[PDB]
C-alpha cells in the first residue's frame, strides 16, 4: 500500500513504487570525516531569517512540518555552495524510538537522537513544485540533535504537539523564530543528494552542520507521543521515521572547515 516506516511499507520497500530509490544521488548518507575534502573555495553560509513568517504546524502522517510564508524573499539561505536565493518553505524532524537513533545522516557511522531539516527552494524556478524537478532545485539544512540540555527556542514547538497528535491535524503557528534552532557555528559538510522521503527526487544540495544542538530527554519525549495514524484509528506511535544511509556511489563530500 502507501509507504511509511513499518515492516511492510518501510524504506526497503520504497523502490517498488519509487524506482529512483535505487538512484545515483540518494540521501541520506554516512559522512566519513577522514574522506571529506576541505574545499577552500566554499563560501560561508548566509542565513537571513529575521523576517521569517511561520503560518502553520501540521501532522502529515510521517512527521510534523512547520510551514512558512514563501510568497516573498522573507527567510532565505545563500552563499555556501549555493548559486542564487533559496527560500525557506518548511522545517521538520526525523527521530528515534530511543536516544541512540533517529538522525538520517551519520558521522563516522554515529547516529544522533534526531535530525532537523530546514527546507529551501531555488527562487529562479518560481514555485516549490517546479524546483523539485531541478538538479539544483532545493537546499536543505541538516541539523543534528543530541540529548543534553533543553533547547529554549524549541519549547514553543514541543508545547503545540498535543494539538496535532494524529495525521491530518494542523494548528495555527505564527511568530515562530527559526533562529532559535541554530547551533553557534555554521561549519558544514556539503554533497548532492535527494529528498529522504518519497518521491525521493534527486534535486537537493544538502548542507549538514558540523555542530549539533542539544535538546533534553523530555523535549524528545514529546516527539515520541505523536501518531502515524489518523484520529479514530489504532494508535501507532510516530517513532523511527528515518531513512537509513544510502550508498555514496560517485559522490564527494566537501567540507567548509579543516
Ligand atoms: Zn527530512
Amino acid at each position: 500500500h502507501h509507504w511509511g516506516y513499518g515492516k511492510h511499507n518501510g524504506p526497503e520497500h520504497w523502490h517498488k513504487d519509487f524506482p529512483i530509490a535505487k538512484g545515483e544521488r540518494q540521501s541520506p548518507v554516512d559522512i566519513d570525516t577522514h574522506t571529506a575534502k576541505y574545499d577552500p573555495s566554499l563560501k560561508p553560509l548566509s542565513v537571513s531569517y529575521d523576517q521569517a513568517t511561520s503560518l502553520r504546524i501540521l501532522n502529515n502522517g510521517h512527521a510534523f512540518n512547520v510551514e512558512f510564508d514563501d510568497s516573498q524573499d522573507k527567510a532565505v539561505l545563500k552563499g555556501g555552495p549555493l548559486d542564487g536565493t533559496y527560500r525557506l518553505i518548511q522545517f521538520h524532524f526525523h527521530w528515534g524510538s530511543l536516544d541512540g537513533q533517529g538522525s538520517e545522516h551519520t558521522v563516522d557511522k554515529k547516529k544522533y537522537a534526531a535530525e532537523l531539516h530546514l527546507v529551501h527552494w531555488n527562487t529562479k524556478y518560481g514555485d516549490f513544485g517546479k524546483a523539485v524537478q531541478q538538479p539544483d532545485g532545493l537546499a536543505v539544512l541538516g541539523i543534528f540533535l543530541k540529548v543534553g540540555s533543553a533547547k529554549p527556542g524549541l519549547q514553543k514547538v514541543v508545547d503545540v504537539l498535543d494539538s496535532i497528535k494524529t495525521k491530518g491535524k494542523s494548528a495555527d503557528f505564527t511568530n515562530f523564530d527559526p533562529r532559535g534552532l541554530l547551533p553557534e557555528s555554521l561549519d558544514y559538510w556539503t554533497y548532492p543528494g535527494s529528498l529522504a522521503t518519497p518521491p525521493l527526487l534527486e534535486c537537493v544540495t544538502w548542507i549538514v552542520l558540523k555542530e549539533p544542538i542539544s535538546v533534553s530527554s523530555e523535549q524528545v519525549l514529546k516527539f515520541r507521543k505523536l501518531n502515524f495514524n489518523g484520529e479514530g484509528e489504532p494508535e501507532e506511535l510516530m517513532v523511527d521515521n528515518w531513512r537509513p544511509a544510502q550508498p555514496l556511489k560517485n559522490r564527494q563530500i566537501k567540507a567548509s572547515f579543516k
